[PDB]
Formats: structure tokens, C-alpha cells, sequence
């Protein structure tokens, strides 16, 4: 019976310490039931590009069935003519209003996301704490000095997690990202400054700690393999974002050196987007974004198909409560779960501000939302710290 | 929430004129909501290894909640031991519950199942005509003749369809299967009268009719590839289990010498039966059986994978009322959909008597049901007519 | 030396016959010497991303020296975050600032652009008239009957083009898209609609009249082939866009059983895109669009890299005078160019009233542009009829 | 001249302290010989498929020649329709008759079965003491401490035993599988109860006793990688079973990392099955079960093939004294055969109450039956202790 | 406007330390303008070969205009006839020519080379010292003991260096490559003698001094594994030459069997010859010859193909001045730079007094030059101590 009546997309101005501009969708339907999305592209550059495409494809959309999700992603797919060249954009605008519109129909039925996503595979999902680099952390602030790392690691197992992630060679001795190339043959000193790293963790927390190495993609194959080899004997959980996702080859070749599990997934979009990576077999734990990968809909076909190739999932999670309370949906609901990404800006209150509700782990452990759709909404100020785009018929 | 009380399996008596036997499932749960379900082995020999996979997976299921979809997939996939070495009977079990579970939702939110799988795709579905070499189709009688081809395919068009699909070589000119023979290369004679069936066909119905040839796995790669040859000048639409589907690869070594498109999957099951064929992108369209390839939830896996390969689907529909309902579901919710069969066998009496409501097709158009559910029950009579198994508390 | 003061991004609001929207980009200097750049964006759904990305990256490019066009490339894939993960809009907005920084060299030496890019190659360029299904076309109209394809073929003919390029699959024979659709095994009537068009053009133009046939990415590999097999005896020049290009080796598979040459380009995007067409050599000419292929750096990289592969290059070419005036430096300016794509859409007022020079072939030939930098520029209209946003210093 | 008159199916009810559920097969002729089979799915969820199986086939087989096994075989994989879809119950059911027809055939020509396999490769067979989780004895009891493994391992080194097998994951260190879940990365005190339990077992047994590793499936490919890494300087003999065995490349890419040999079998069946591994030569040892493969007349072919790649033979040996009578005659007639498995479980009261004969290895050394046919027999007590199904003629 | 009227070639006669034969180019214009060249084969055997190819190439080469750099490259490669076929010869031709013309567009335009070829990607180069085995300094003499190698390390380290590169192979203890044969499986006492080079290098350098191991191509893939193994330990930065690069393959071969990265080029020329090591990803620092690889406009495109596989460059460096500030262009405007080669035989008189300019590094560091064109001319003494042919119209 529902018709999409109103859109409203909401790109955020820059919230302070993070420096970053998240990008949220409402979808409003004839009896009033709305959904709430987001594109996954709050960091980094190109946030407007996100509230472009949205304000594109939302005139494709005002008239349609939130029901049909499959036709809907279909059509963005296929008569948008870009769809088919697809693209971090591109997937993103499909994505946030596919989080909308199984929002929509969450409220529709009166049920959580996840019973419409194939229900319940655990009661609870473990966590990370996520980048300690930019300290666990209601101060953002890069850290340089290896004592550092080890002091926000113990901060977060202090917390109750019994896993984190760090990027290690991102930031010299002085937390600055200035001068920092990490691409081909790497120095002494940059390895060095990478191990000091990891090993002042793994001696503050001990062995019953899981250690996740993030190089960002600041690396590239050849770095890559360089550094693991030095950090192998750390026993490191997985290792993320070696180097860059576009030659997809260069992972299997990585691999062949690399005995260390690897991730990625953040700047991967679509199942065609992840197909050649389990063709090759090259990446053990696939981190999708809920809001880049294509949605509820194309995360769970990723999901799917990775489980054929013993491969598990850990979504990518690091934009506003609406993202995050989304990706406890997904990640409850397919059985090849691995751990949930809990990011340092969560704790940050220019992030806090944005939703209704702060769901936050307890003692490492994340509970789904219970609540119809997906169980989060924006608060009132969103209209006003945003520039504001509403299309209607 | 909801919880599973007792499921009744029914493995039907012999129907009279097709020598059949449907295994049919009832799942109910503590709301009073049940739900049907038919496992794919209604035809060929192994039915009561059906009804009995029925009755044991049926022990670990009570008490559990039909919303729990992926997580009763994944437990018997990966806790009855037998799941992870796969098989024909092994995947119709977990079919036939995963079936009854979708309708079970689907009564549950009032809502007919497509709605649930995501959505309408289109508003109606193309649909053929199917084996005509056992008439069309009151009366189930093998043709020999040539003309007797082309008569049952000009009934089929009479009611309005515009594709039909024969076997052509499975019969001799009495129309017996005795003394057939169909592997290795074939007599000049027998390629004679499979090509006169089809010349027959084509100049009776035109070119506006598409003819669909099935050889029942009855041929292997060489025979196969022999009568491609001889029948490629009539325009075939595609061709149907051209072998033997347990070696993949050879599909891909048929496919090096023939033009056709080619079909297969109701002897493949679930994401990792297909994957080898997908890989090789053997198969042009893919055939899955919603009770042998696992369910709904698999459906969708496999059709979403097949996607990506540019493949598109024609479910495999061969038993009762509950089979066909709930394959009309799976097929409008799905984007890459080719055709939807309708066997000759729905047109006897034996099935019709079997089920509620009678789908039929209107010139040559299948439409969704849009009841609660599948929108399919079984009778009052199936009790009587059954081998009968009860399973509760 | 040269630093950027000003980047003014103009989305030019929707033009009438066409319903297209351009995005250009004017790069201002510090010497008062300018560049323009266009995304090549301008038709289909996401114009609106093309000028959000842009004004993302060019807060990165305030300060920078245009002559840098390696390092600045390399810091828009690397430094945005985005760039690494790829796409449509990401390498659009690369693409059309790397346009405007050549024009800025070209300007700041007096020189033409493509005396820049290595020189001339040949004296001139053969054009073909493309899109003929929309008229050859001063007004826009999408054509139905066979007879119309063959009046708008003669009507290039007697222009002095020697090849023409068509869409006969997209509309229906009243000229129609509505209920068009053309993935999996086709109707017979939907071929014949076809190959009449085909048929009705070659017995209009004769043998010396090249055709190509253009299927929009609306067919996939198993319909394109079943239509490569009923045009191969119309001596098909090459065929292009014949499915979805995001799974590369779905066209090694097309080319299994298509004898004419294939070609795609529009939506493949940077080294990265060609890379996996180039490895299988399923692609006989590639046409990269210098508006999202990553602008002239890596158009020359994209061509330089083909040759090795003896494949040639026509540019896709589907938006302003500033689109079209840079083609045609980065065509003469390499070995192994096939021919250029003179688009209907140049033949419309509502395109021609955007650029100072209207371009058009001679005796179906083109001259590259021998005033300094790319040889164009835009209107004073254009601010007054544009989207403007404007960034500073 | 033999003519099969009648068949029996023994379903034999719930053994009390394995849970198990045996499936015999008594084949009898017009002469008076009959044979016996079993069914390889004594243990985990789907022994009433097997039961049905048995009764289905066993229609195609009254009036059939025992001798005639080539022609059965080929039938019941040909004419049953599912037969050339595969799977555990499809070849659980022609493997069980196969047993049966052998049986018949020794019977008749007053010859072991060996003898009509061709013949003795060697006087006696080497065995090892499988399941010491389970305790060595016929108490069964899972084992939680490292030091109760370290036990039961003397224990069967005491019997003479010089190789043991043991999965030391499945149970956590109270002996419960409850809350064990070991796909993707492991935690490190999950690797370290792994560990300690080899350790004690290898510091136990000294280095002249082998040690075999069972994983059961249970884990996947990376965690099976992590696994070995950490126990690869105790000498493993070799890994079984490290992951599922449905997408068998997955076991070449394990292989890669893992230098521990290889074996799986229990969960793959037929020629077609091993096939995939062998071509990846993924498996050294192979563990194919003379009740699930396809019997004697398809080990045969299995083990065959597998000789041509270097890999030798342990038939998987887990039912009762039927299965274990039979698996000694068809690996004393194989040149590549490796070792054998035994249980203490066969000698329990209500396993050794179901056969007339208890064979036993002596010191680690097993003797094949040196009577007519597979040299077993059920006793009277069956017909009361099964569900009985008679088909006769 | 501007035509080559006059071609002057110079093979240099020979230098009394080295032993090598320069061969220089000089390319006049009617304008005045001219350019400066040098093919790569100063050393080894064949540099009257590479002056007789400038000989040839010069006729077709009057009266062209050098901006042409596109169309002069392949139509030496195309229209030559032995272009098509390759070869170290051929190619040098090619690069000298190449080298040249860009010479003069740099001088036509009143810039430094690199501006033409896409700006700076960097401030400074960081430079290795290369080739110690032959003494870092004026004189030239071949070390035998190992602490002469760590001596002539120390003279590096003491001018700021922070990379040598060494064979430490090619010459036996008292410094002679006589009897030295490094193909097959090597003596104990060699790979001793090239460790305890490694070791005492290593040693005396500490571990932020980068060890770069040159095999000249004296060892094949066995012998290249087998000391790869001894010296793994000492972490050297890459490992180059290692066999002979005439079958590809075989790189990829020793690579599996090697973790150190690998290096080649000097003797690899043209895109066509980097290609199959590409493919193969047998090479992760490429160092094409600016003088052999085919010139700058090659050279680009080897580096820019390189870049999509994670390769880096080193420009091979060993001739003149000419040959060198040329190749500080062509590693500045490339993003994927390593590391830049700075020969011995720099040091010494015989090549100082070849060129007007001395370019040197200062405390380890080249800065690009920033005179118009490549900033190096020969001396007028060269016309005196050069074989001299000169070609005119
Ligand atoms: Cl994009
Ligand atoms: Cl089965
Ligand atoms: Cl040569
Ligand atoms: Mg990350
Ligand atoms: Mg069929
Ligand atoms: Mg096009
Ligand atoms: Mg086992
Ligand atoms: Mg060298």
C-alpha cells in the first residue's frame, strides 16, 4: 500500500574534532511511516558527491513501494545508466536508501530489521575497539609514542573488549601524518616504529587480547608483506586494508607471502565488486559497508556468497548511530559473523548529538535493537547543522 | 516468540496415471500458524528417503522459531553431520521446512510471501508449456508419431502460451522408452527423429513460439553435442540437462561445441552445487527446485549469485499445488527471471485433488498469489492418501 | 610558479530536447591564465554527484600548480580516501580538473594541447555520425519504423560521413522504451526488429558505409549473442557496450561465440577498469570518455597501455564543445586511434549555445584545434543557466 | 543363475550409549545365500533417509542378478533419476546393496571377498585407536582435561596400538561441546586447549606412536590454517576433516599454508566426489566409507584413481561389525593403503549384540576375515531391536 | 615549425678505466635548437652495433618535427621492419632519438624536461651508491676481501648515502671474475663468500643503511634461490638480476622460492618486454634504461603500466651525464618512484670530462636539474675522442 511521498537528505556540517560530514537520508511514505539511511562516506573527500547522487535518485524513487526493494535496487542498478559502471558514489546513494527502506518496512510490520533479514544466528555479537591510534577517546587526538599505544589499549580492555584495532604506521613518533610514504621497500626505522607498536600492546594486554593490524591502504603489496613478516610472531587477529583494492590480483599475490588472515572491505562495493577477491580467495574476513556496499539488500547476497568460500564477515562500521545500529541488524542476522567494529568517534560528542539513542557495548558485547525497523532515528537538530535537500512530487 | 509445536509429514500414495508420489510438510507452531512445505523428490525413486530425512531433521526443529530462517538453514547444514557432505535428499529436507517456514512468516504478518523475499519484480510471468511428448496434458500418454509433436504443441498454443518444451528423444516411434539408449554417439535414425519432432514443432507453431528441448540427463556431453548440431538451424530456445550434471566441467566442454543456451539445475543443489557451473558460466539459465535446492532462503542465494554471471532463472516445478504457489513467490521477487514451467502433470486430477486452490495460468501468464503466505493448503483427503509421520514434544 | 586561485564548477541546468544536464569546470591561476574541464556526467542519472565531487576536490587544489598533473592525479587517488575504492563519479571528478590543468599548459605555452600530449599522429580524424536512433539532428526524436533508420543513415551519408553507429534494440517499433527489455534469450520479434534496422541501413548505405550497432548495456552476454549471430552477415564494423562491464570476464565468454569486434569504454573507468578486458583481450576497441576515464593523464595511459594488446581507440564522446574540443587533442595525439564519435546531441542549439566554437567534421573528417590549450571556451551565458558554486583561495 | 527373492531393512533402534542407529541390509535368493549390507549413516541426523533409500531401491532389485554388480550399480545410478544428482543418501543406498551383492558373491564361490577384489597386498593391516575424546574403552565418556587425554592414549598404547587418533578442539575443558564454535579466527585459549592436549598426548606416547588430528569438520579453513600452525611440531600424522567438503578447492587453498598432511572422505562419495580433490591433489590420505561411497565396487574405482596422484587409503570405518568385516577386505585388496580405523564402541554390548562375529585387531594389527563372503552375519535379536521393512518378489 | 636538419653520433672511444664506449647523439634543428641523446650500451659488447642503429635511424628521421615524439617512436617501430621484432639494438635506437627530441622541446619552451613529462612528485630523489664491489671513488679496482667491501660501504655512508648496492658474487677473493661460475647449484665456499660480504657490509653499515645484492644475471633461478636463503637474514632492500630474463616465466618461478623483493630491467626493453614479468608479478622494482627501454616517452609508459600492479621504478643509471640528468626527469615525474641508481663510474675523470655539468648528490640526496631541456651538453673536446658520423638532408 505505501508510496514514497518525501525525501530529505541531511549532509551534515563538519563536526569539530573528527573533521568529518556524515550523510543521512529520510524517506517518507503516504501513511506516514518513514525510514532513516545513510551513505557511507562520511570521511575522507567526497561527502557532497553522496548528497548529489541521493538528490539524483531520489526522483526515481518519490511514487515507489518501499516494499519493493529488489525492483528498487534493481532500477538503480540498471536505468540510472552509472549504476552499471558502478563506483563508491554510485553504490552509496543505493545503499543509504536501501537502509531506509528496510527501516520502512521494519515499522511497517511492527519488527526489527533483522526478523525480515532472516532472524537470529547468536544472541549477542562480540566487539573491537576500533583505530586506538586516535586514542579510545572522547578526545580525538593521533597518538606517536609507542607507550601511548599500549596506555588506550588498556583502556578499552578496562572497558570490557577483549579485541582492538590500531593502525600502526600511519602516524610518525610525533602523531603526525606529514612525511609518512608507506608505499614500496619501507626503512628500517618506519618497520621499526610499526613493531614497537604492536609489541607495546600485545605485552600491555596479553595474549587473550585479539590484536587487529588496519594499514589503511596507505601501503601497497610489497609493504605490505615487509611488515608482516616483522609482526607475524604477535599473533595478529587480521590484518586490513594492505594496500589498494583496485587491481584485485595483488591480494592473491599478497597472500602467497603473507601467513597473517586478511581483510577488507570498506572500499569494495557489490557482490561484483567482491567476487573476484573470493575467485581468488584472498581476503579471509570481508568488512562491507552497510551504507557503500549497497544496503541490507547487497550486503546479505555479499554475505552469502562469502560463506561458500569459508569466508566471515565483520560489516564496516564508522559513520552516526543510524550506520551503526544498521550494521547490529546485518551482522545478527547471517551466519558467518567474525566481530563488530565499535569506532573511537562513537565517542565523541559531536557524533552523540546526531541520534536518538547511543547504543554502546557492554562489556565488549553488542545487543541488536529490538525496537521496529532499525531501531534509531535523528534527532530534531539534524535540519538545522545540515545543508538540507527535500524533494517531493 | 513463536515456537515449532508439531510438524506432520505426508508422503502421498501413488498417483494413478503419473505413478508419482508428493512428500508434502506441515509445520505448526504455538500461535496456531502453520505452514506447508513439499520436498522436490515427488517423481524418479528416492521419495521415501524424503519422507524419512523429513522425520529426522524434524527432532531438532521443535522448538525452534520459524522467523530463525538462516539459523535453522545453517543448523542442519552444519549440525546434522550429513549436511556438509550434501545431496539430493540431504538439501530436499532442508527445502521442504525451509518452504513452511516462509509461509509461516507470511500468514504471521498477513502478507503473501514475495513481500517478504523483496518485493514484485514484474507484474505477471511468461510461462511455457511443458513435456509435450506426454500430451497436453488431461490425459498423461507418450507420443511417437511426428504429427502427435506438433498436435500437443498447437493445444498448448490454443490455450495462449507462446513457448513450449518437448523431449524429443527419449521416445521411439511407438512412443516407448524401451530399448532407448542415449550415451556415446548416436545412430543416424535416432537423430532423424529427434529432429523431425522439432522441424514438426517449429513449422506448426512459427517462428513466434519459443521450443524448449529436454534430454532428462538422458544424453551425456558427445550425444549432446551430435544433436545440438542437427536441431541448431531451429532456433531453440534453450537446452535442458544435456548430461550428467555430477562432473561440472564437463558442461563447459559441451558448451565449447554448442551454439543453444543451455539449462539445467533441477540435479544441482544449493550455492555450492551451483558454483562450479558458475565459475565455468556453463549455464545460461539455471533451474533450481525450490524443495531440492534448499528453500526459499537458498532460491534467492543462488538466483543472486547467478546474477552477477549474467544467468538468469526458470524455476524446476514438478509436484503438488504447494511446489507451484511457492515457486511463483520465489520467481516475481527475484530480478533475473526467464520463464516460469507449467508441467502437464498440474492437469490430472491426482494433483488438482490434492490442494486448495487450483493456480492455473491465463493465456499464457502466471500471476502471484497474494493471500497470507504461499496462498497454498492441502485437502481434508491428504490424511487418508498419505504414509503418514507425526512429530511433537 | 603557477599556483590555483579559483575553481568554479557550473551545473548546467537541464537542456530541453535532450533533457541532459553538462557539468563543466573552470580552473583559474594565479597569472590570470584559465582552464576548462568538463566530467563527462551530462546524461543518464548522477550529473548532481559529478558536481559535488568536485567541489570535494577542489579544496584539495587550491594552491596547486597545474603543471603538476602527475602528482595532483596521484594525490586525488590517494589522498581522498575514495579514490583507492574507484568510480564513476570519483574518476569523473579527476577527469575534469586533469582537462583544465593541460588547457592551463597549453595557454601558459602557446601551444595546442595535443603538442603537449606527443603530437600528431595523422592530419586528420575519420568521424562516424553516432545515435542515429535519435535522428541525425537537429531536433531529437527517437525512431520506430525500419524506414526511419535507413532516411537518418542516408541523411550522415550525404554529410560525408563514411560509418554510422545505431541503437536498433532500444525502442519498439513505434519508437518507443516503454516495456523494451532485452537481458536473456530474446523473442524472435524483438530480433527482427533488429535486424531489419541493420538490413534497412546496409541496403541504404551500401558496402563502404561502415556500421557499428551501440546496445547501451541494455542486452547481456547470452541475448548479445543470440543478435551478433542474426547481424554477422551485415559486416558489423564493431559492436559496442553489449552488457554489464562491472564482472570483465563475462566478455572474454561473449567473444567465445561473437565473430565481430567488440568494443566498450564509456563505463569503464582509469588503467584499473581497462586492465582485466586488456588481460582476457576481450575488447577489439575500447572507448574510454576523457570526462571519466581520468582525463588526459590517463587516457594516454589507458590507449598507451591497449596498443600492447593491438587494440585501438575511439573516445566516447557525449557531451559539450569542451568534451569534444579535448577528444579530439587526445585521439590525434596517439598511434593507435580507430575513429571518432561525432554525437547527435552537437546538433542541437541547446548544446550549441554553450561554447564559444562549434567544432564539426568536414567531409565526415575532423582537424584538431590549433589554438592555444584545448581551443574552447564557454559562453558568458553559462553562469546565468548553470548550478554555480565557486571556491576560493 | 542367483536371482534376488526378498530384502530386508533393519533400522536398528536407538543405541544407548553412542545415540547411534545402525542400517542393515539382508539380500536373499532363489538358492538360499544371502548377503549382508550397511548404510554409512549409523551416526548424525538422517538414518530414516537411509532406511528409506534402501526400500526405494529395492524395487529395481528383486529378479536381479547379484553377480550382475557393474549393471546394478550403473541402474541404480541411472534409472533412479536422482542417482545422477548425487549425494549421502543416493550413495548410501547403492552402497549398502553393493556390500550385500559382494557378500553374496564370496557366499556362492566359497571365496573371501578379498579374493574376488584381487587378492591380498599384504598379510595384515596396521590400525589405529580412533576417538580417544571419547575415552579407550567401551565406557563412552568426552574428555575435558589435558591429562585424561595423555590417559586414554596410554591406554591403547598399552593394547599394542602404535597410532592414535583424537579431535582436541570439539570439546572444552569441562568435556562439553556446549558454546564450542571454531569457524573463523580462534581465540588463543581455544588454539592453547588444542595444544596442550597434543602435547600431553605426545609427551605420553614418546615419538614412535603417531598422532592423528580430527577436526570434524567443525573447523574452516582458517581456522584449520591457524590450528596446524600451532601444532605442527608434535608430528602430526595427518589433519582430517579440516573444513566442508562442498567446495573442494577451498582444501587446496588450506594445503597451501598447511604442511601437515592432509585427509577427508567420510563426507565425500563416488568417483565424482574424490575427483575435484584428486585434480587439486588437496588430500593425501583418503577416507571414503565402503557405506556412503558406493560400496566395494566404488571404493574399488576411488581408491584406483587416487593411486594415479600418490595418495593412499584408510577406508572411514564407524557403524557396526557388518561395516567393519567389510572395510578389511576391501583394504588388504588395495596396494595404496595407509592404515586402518578402529573404535572400541564396535565391543560394547549393543553393538557386539547385532553380529555374530567380533573382530578385533591384536597388538595394532588387524586380520581380514578369512570366510566365505564379508565373514559376518546379524543375529536373531535384529528383527526385534530395528524397524523392519520386507520387500519380496 | 621546427625540422631536424642534422644528426651527429658519437661513439666515445674507449674510457682507460672502465673500458666502456659511451655512444651519444646530437640532434639539430633549423632553428638552431638541438637536442642531446645516449643509448644504453656504453658497456658489455655490442656499442658499434648501437652507433651503426643511429646511422640507419637518422634518414628517417631529417626533416621530421621532433615535437612529434608519438608518431617519430612508432614509426621507428613500425616502419623500420625490425622494430617489430625488438631488441636490445633496436630499442637503444629508439631511446637515444627519443632522449633527444625531448631535449629540445625542454629548450623550445624554456623548460626543464620534467615539466613536459607531468611535473614533480617530489622535492628530491633519494639516491643509492652503486656498484661497491668496484671501490666507491676515482679509482676504479675490483675488491676481493671482505673488508674491503665493508670499507668501500663506510666511503658511501661517510657522503651521506643511505642505500649501496654490491655484487658480491661476481668476484672471488682476490678480486677476480676469471673461473667464476655462479649457473646451477653453487659450492658451499661461494654462497660463503658472498655471505660473509653481505655480513660484513651489514655489519659495518648498521640497520638504517639500506643492502641492495645485483647479480649481474651471472646466477640462474637455482643458484638465485640458493643464496637468497644464506642471505635472507641480513634484510636486504631488493635482490636484482638474478638470472637471464629472456623466459619470463622463470621469474615467477624463483620468486616462489624467494622472499627478498626482486629487481630487473636493464635488460628488459619497451613495454612489450616489462609485460609478461607484469602479468606474472615476478618484479617489484622495475629499472628500465631510459637509453634502452625506449626513450622517455617508454619509459613513462612502462612506469605508468608498472603503477596498477604495485611495482616501483629504479632507472637503470650507467653511462654518461647525458644518460644521467636525463633519468632524474623521468624518476621525478612518476609517482611510483623507488629509489635512483648513482654509479662508480661517475667518480671517475674519464666520464667527468664527456659532459658541461657534473651532477652529483648531495648528503645522499638528487635534486632534478631546472636548466631548460635536460640541463647536460657535451663538451666540445667529444668531437676529438669520438668515432663521428654526421647525417644531413
Ligand atoms: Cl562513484
Ligand atoms: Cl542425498
Ligand atoms: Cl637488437
Ligand atoms: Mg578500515
Ligand atoms: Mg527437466
Ligand atoms: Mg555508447
Ligand atoms: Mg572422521
Ligand atoms: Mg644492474
Amino acid at each position: 500500500s505505501l508510496k514514497i511521498t518525501k525525501i530529505e537528505i541531511f549532509h551534515v556540517h563538519t563536526r569539530p574534532q573528527s573533521g568529518q560530514r556524515p550523510i543521512l537520508v529520510k524517506v517518507s511514505t503516504d501513511e506516514g511511516i518513514y525510514g532513516l539511511g545513510e551513505a557511507g562516506i562520511a570521511y575522507g573527500v567526497g561527502g557532497s558527491a553522496a548528497a548529489g547522487i541521493l538528490k539524483d535518485y531520489a526522483a526515481l524513487l518519490i511514487g515507489e513501494d518501499p516494499f519493493n526493494t529488489e525492483a528498487i535496487w534493481e532500477k538503480l542498478f540498471k536505468k540510472t545508466f552509472w549504476g552499471q559502471g558502478g563506483g563508491t558514489v554510485i553504490f552509496s546513494g543505493i545503499s543509504a536508501f536501501d537502509i531506509a527502506f528496510w527501516d520502512i518496512k521494519g515499522k511497517a510490520l511492527n519488527l526489527p530489521v533483522y526478523k525480515l533479514l532472516g532472524g537470529k544466528n547468536r544472541e549477542d555479537l562480540r566487539v573491537y575497539a576500533s583505530q586506538l591510534q586516535f586514542g579510545w577517546g572522547k578526545e580525538r587526538k593521533s597518538k606517536g609514542r609507542k607507550e601511548e599505544y599500549a596506555e588506550e589499549a588498556l583502556k578499552a580492555v578496562a572497558e570490557g573488549y577483549d579485541a582492538v584495532k590500531v593502525d600502526v604506521l600511519a602516524h610518525d613518533r610525533n602523531g603526525s601524518r606529514e612525511g609518512v610514504f608507506l608505499e614500496g621497500p619501507l626503512p628500517s626505522e618506519t618497520i621499526k616504529i610499526g613493531v614497537e607498536r604492536v609489541e607495546a600492546i600485545r605485552n600491555a594486554v596479553g595474549p587473550d587480547v585479539d590484536i587487529i593490524v588496519e594499514n589503511h591502504g596507505h601501503t601497497d603489496l610489497v609493504s605490505a608483506i615487509q611488515f608482516a613478516k616483522a609482526i607475524e610472531e604477535f599473533n595478529i587477529f587480521f590484518y586490513e586494508e594492505i594496500n589498494t583494492p583496485l587491481n584485485p590480483r595483488l591480494l592473491k599475490e599478497a597472500k602467497k607471502k603473507i601467513d597473517i588472515p586478511l581483510a577488507s572491505g570498506e572500499r569494495i562495493y557489490s557482490r561484483w565488486g567482491f567476487l573476484p577477491f573470493l575467485e581468488d580467495r584472498s581476503i579471509d574476513v570481508i568488512q562491507p559497508d552497510l551504507g557503500t556496499c549497497g544496503g541490507f539488500t547487497e550486503f546479505k547476497k555479499i554475505a552469502d556468497m562469502a560463506h561458500i568460500f569459508e569466508v566471515t564477515v565483520q560489516a564496516h562500521v564508522a559513520g552516526t548511530g543510524v550506520a551503526e545500529a544498521a550494521s547490529l541488524h546485518a551482522e545478527i542476522a547471517i551466519p558467518n559473523f567474525c566481530i563488530h567494529e565499535h569506532h573511537q568517534k562513537t565517542l565523541l560528542p559531536e557524533y552523540e548529538e546526531l541520534c536518538v539513542h547511543n547504543y554502546q557495548p557492554v562489556k565488549g558485547r553488542y545487543k541488536v535493537p529490538e525496537l521496529p525497523g532499525i531501531g534509531q532515528d535523528i534527532t530534531e537538530k539534524l535540519y538545522q547543522i545540515s545543508d538540507y535537500v527535500s524533494i517531493e512530487a
